[PDB]
């Protein structure tokens, strides 16, 4: 008898419970391969993510532990839920790998970004993103790292956020894997403190990219990225500059100036469905929401609640999906706590075993 079996996927072995059959790779990310499988017990398809030795460094360790605790305690239909968690290893000293089993979605948002979408779909996708984000914020969780690759959709336009972002705290790793910074807010890029609407910026970047079918602010690094920002949105005004630390403030001033394009120029009508009157109007509303989300200074950038109330969005509004009961978060030492790899290993083990 063994509850598990082993099969090779790419340069990896998945050792999984026997209920999970017919594994096929569906994606890859910073902590390895994700597979689709049929779950014979629930009689339905699932997704299975393997974490290889997540305690191997502080960064993987903190993310893995945080994602476990949060996926368990968070209950919302726009945030991916955990069906099952397991390790095939029998003891702490043998412990190597964690397997996360989630409901299976059909695609990530990068694939949606490569297609044209009507306004009904686009606005519903954004409505769901905002609901999820609001639910996180209600629990004290500010993501700060929303990106298309960590957001998934089904064929029926339902949407789920995969991860819980960066902890309020604090990260070196020897790797080929390059982190995507394109969707990060100015206040993150310039480390100036932030609030809830730091996540609106990322939504605007995704919405903009949904319309333009191009990454809004591509850069090799944060210098580039900041240039790309100011050369489309224009150099921010003085009352913003005043809130930067003198070392970064100094630097932002001395950048070559741009007054910046306008939203009709940034997002012309030829990008939008605008054949009918319905679509002409929706196009106008979309551009308007964009212009309130892609605002450099967060004191003047629209909030989550006001974004949910915007005419482009509020057609979907429902007090069940917004205003849901916040998660419990039984830990509360969670976002910030530091440990050795040996300690992280046991933390993670305990959580996998409950
Ligand atoms: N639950 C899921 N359902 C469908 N695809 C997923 C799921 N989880 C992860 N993926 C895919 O795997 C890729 C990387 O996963 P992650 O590294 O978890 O973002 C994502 O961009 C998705 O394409």
């Amino acid at each position: 008898d063994n509850q598990f079996y082993s099969v090779e996927v790419g340069d990896s072995t998945f050792t999984v419970l026997k209920r999970y059959q017919n594994l096929k790779p569906i994606g890859s990310g910073a902590q390895g391969i994700v597979c689709a499988a049929y779950d014979a017990v629930l009689d339905r398809n699932v997704a299975i993510k393997k974490l290889s030795r997540p305690f191997q460094n502080q960064t993987h360790a903190k993310r893995a532990y945080r994602e476990l605790v949060l996926m368990k305690c968070v209950n919302h239909k726009n945030i991916i839920s955990l069906l099952n968690v397991f390790t095939p290893q029998k003891t702490l000293e043998e412990f190597q790998d964690v397997y996360l089993v989630m409901e299976l979605m059909d695609a990530n948002l990068c694939q949606v970004i490569q297609m044209e979408l009507d306004h009904e779909r686009m606005s519903y996708l954004l409505y769901q993103m905002l609901c999820g984000i609001k639910h996180l914020h209600s629990a004290g969780i500010i993501h700060r790292d929303l990106k298309p690759s960590n957001i998934v959709v089904k064929s029926d336009c339902t949407l789920k956020i995969l991860d819980f972002g960066l902890a309020r705290t604090a990260s070196f790793m020897m790797t080929p894997y390059v982190v995507t910074r394109y969707y990060r807010a100015p206040e993150v890029i310039l480390g100036m403190g932030y609030k809830e609407n730091v996540d609106i910026w990322s939504v605007g970047c995704i919405m903009g990219e949904m319309v333009r079918h191009k990454i809004l602010f591509p850069g090799r690094d944060y210098i580039d990225q900041w240039n790309k920002v100011i050369e489309q949105l224009g150099t921010p005004c003085p009352e913003f500059m005043k809130k930067l630390q003198p070392t970064v403030r100094n630097y932002v001033e001395n950048r070559p100036k741009y007054a910046g394009l306008t939203f009709p120029k940034l997002f012309p009508d030829s990008l939008f469905p605008a054949d009918s009157e319905h679509n002409k109007l929706k196009a106008s509303q979309a551009r308007d929401l964009l212009s309130k989300m892609l605002v450099i200074d967060p004191a003047k950038r629209i909030s989550v609640d006001d974004a949910l109330q915007h005419p482009y969005i509020n057609v979907w509004y429902d007090p069940a999906e917004v205003e849901a009961p916040p998660p419990q978060i039984y830990d509360k030492q969670l976002d910030e706590r530091e440990h050795t790899i040996e300690e992280w290993k046991e933390l993670i083990y305990k959580e996998v075993m409950n």
